[PDB]
């Protein structure tokens, strides 16, 4: 289950893309993905998401912050009853 | 106001964090961003941004930059405390 | 009244972008401008001017240089009898 | 293992240098890069490379990278020593 | 030679400066670029410049940019002094 | 005699292009060429090269290593009986 998402990003007016990624809670609509040549930053809105990255998972709630470095694959699934939110930043690496 | 950043960097590329602005008006910053780029998102409040010229009010679950080497303020316009979350780049 | 200008830029040659920004000297071609994605100097070689960047305005003698930053609205206004010369310099931002 | 890296900063732009794993098993290394790309390049022997999920072997005349922030490791699986050069950046 | 460099980091991203060669012969200057893109633009006087393999005269009103870690000279090849407005960049 | 090359490089999986140059062992088949907007680095993995950089010539024999920066003319000749390879990895400037 793969994704692209959903940036906000107009390349003249400022440094940073940007956007909210939405998890349908359904255990369904976990998400398999790689950043190729960006970092990014999320920050959960709304929801329990569990990580996936590199090797490792970890739990993210409501309120807290990780990050994907460039080149990675990385997975995030939704673990909790809302659908879960999640604002990232991104930059392309130099 | 209160702003606490977390930045490894040895470990991440961005530095992130949370500003705080316990709310009257009061309650409010005057700032600038220097070899910085940021990214604020509104995750509870209501705020009001000058960068520049411009002057917003930028609401909850609402997103806004400010760009390297400008002065910039935020000042709380509501009655709870506004809360941001921020990345932010120090350029070079 | 705006303007881009007037770039000399052999990218596979060299690292900066330069070039010369004249102003005719009637208070006609003052010229509102923004740097997008682009940090600017300027060098002022020949005039007198007057810049407006961000909120502020300054004057500009022969010899003083200023800078715009990246995503900046900024203006330049001719305020003296000959045509204005700036020599300037840019990057375009990472 | 055996690190020495080159870099006179004000005369080029990369950092380089040679990793000899004295090797059998042994013989190893664990590692971080951290705000650190690596390309590493197998100039003698034959090694198993540990990035993120994968492992694979690496032989003579191949070639890998690692990226920022990155835990890899290298280990000698073979019976001369292996030699790797490697160049690095220091990203920002 | 006259080098003065301003550059406040904190409010600019270029580093700027004058170069005055006080000039005869004289008058006069080697050196190395570093980790620094430089541009030079010639307000005043007619002046010879060494780069690499190259060697131009560069008169009033001309321009011209020395690459990170290359050996530049200048110097002054006529009867008043030579100044020079230059922007450089530190890489990274 | 000028000459590009030969490069791996999969943008969206890794931070480096990389390859192989080989020098054919004829005198014939030294090879003047230019950096442009990248650096490079090259390791000797096999022969003798003679480089010319800038105002330098420099002898580089097996496990020796040397750097071109960017905008450069530079040259490479061989100067052994074998054909000469080295193993480089470069970057296109900012």
């Amino acid at each position: 289950e793969n994704f692209a998402l959903e940036i906000m990003f107009d390349k003249h007016k400022e440094y940073f893309a940007s956007g909210i990624l939405k998890l349908p809670a359904i255990s369904g609509q976990k998400k398999l993905s790689n950043s190729f040549r960006t970092y990014i930053t999320f920050h959960v809105i709304q929801g329990i998401v569990e990580v996936t990255v590199c090797k490792n998972k970890f739990l993210s709630v409501k309120g807290s912050t990780f990050q994907i470095p460039a080149f990675n694959e990385y997975a995030i699934a939704n673990r909790g009853n809302d659908e879960a939110k999640m604002f990232f930043v991104q930059v392309t690496v130099s």
